[PDB]
């Protein structure tokens, strides 16, 4: 099984990585009938985007923004606006 | 989809931003039925609560309850103009 | 609607505002459900069951509310009023403002 | 209703408090299925266990009083078990 | 029933204790259909998942991310790789 988020990030289609080691500058959120924005210092923006493991990802973003701590890697889809996170590396 | 909360509030019928860039001042919380009531207040009187004008809903919720606990700005809100409260469409914390 | 505690405690029968300022000083949980909560005054609440008060306290919004209760404990956080039902001993709880 | 948990531990079959005033030394929890626990133990060597919602709340608060190291300040157990399992906790 | 990490990593078939001490340097976490993977591993390498929802574990291992809280040791199956969690103990 991949170990991790590059190897993981292979496994999708459509994905890139983005090495951030940055912590959450901008939390959004909105009611869609909950979408999940996220940014950062440099302008890079994310959409999370199944029930369960959206949940758990949203909520590891929201404690990531409350906390300050650093985001390290993100699997993104990129025919996505803005881009859709496949996978999150905290470090 | 948009990227902003602007752009977002637009996509609704009946919402607008408003700035605030300041801690929720207090929170309230009410048993009333199948649901809780949550209700935020700032220190210029501007109130708010959590209501269609479900997991979304339980979702927003528990995001005011921790910016209340731990503090943290509220930067905007999108809200319908329908009751006082206002019911909150979004929010943006910077 | 109501905007503020006082307002919302009106719109319920029995019920009365608690005006405390205080932290929570002792928190107890028992699962044989039951969560109640003490202030250094002596001043004890209970948190309600589902179906009770004419409806009014159900399992989704219980739960919660003591999720709220125990966060509240833990971070020593001030209660600045509570929403209290008076036709149960302990009171229980309809309404909390954090101020 | 109990208005503390001497009151709703004397409301029990084969139950006992046990008075602690300690924090949680170790937190240990295994995954959900059949063999699912979780044990913690004090200081001095005493270990105990939760044995659905309410189930799910009380781990969730050993866990917490675990990782911010509150104070347990009593337990009311199940003593016809080893470990004790737990009925009602208070932090104080 | 099991009293610590050791006597609870008995109940289970070819399992090991890993014995770590140490926070947690890696956390990753990934879309699958169904559930989400969870990754975490050490400044040593040694990296972990949790798979057999099993979302209590999830929620254990981020919090002691967040946290900076040490992981004294996991029951893992050592077969699995990387090495699936099956308990974790926590102590200082």
């Amino acid at each position: 099984a991949p170990q991790n988020i590059t190897e993981l990030c292979s496994e999708y289609h459509n994905t890139q990585i983005y090495e951030l080691n940055k912590e959450i500058k901008t939390y959004t959120e909105s009611l869609a009938g909950e979408m999940v924005i996220i940014s950062f210092a440099n302008g890079a923006t994310f959409q999370v985007e199944q029930k369960r493991p959206l949940e758990r990802m949203k909520d590891t973003l929201r404690a990531a923004y409350f906390t300050g701590i650093k985001v390290s890697k993100l699997c993104v889809w990129n025919n996505k606006t803005p881009n859709s996170i496949a996978a999150i590396e905290l470090s």
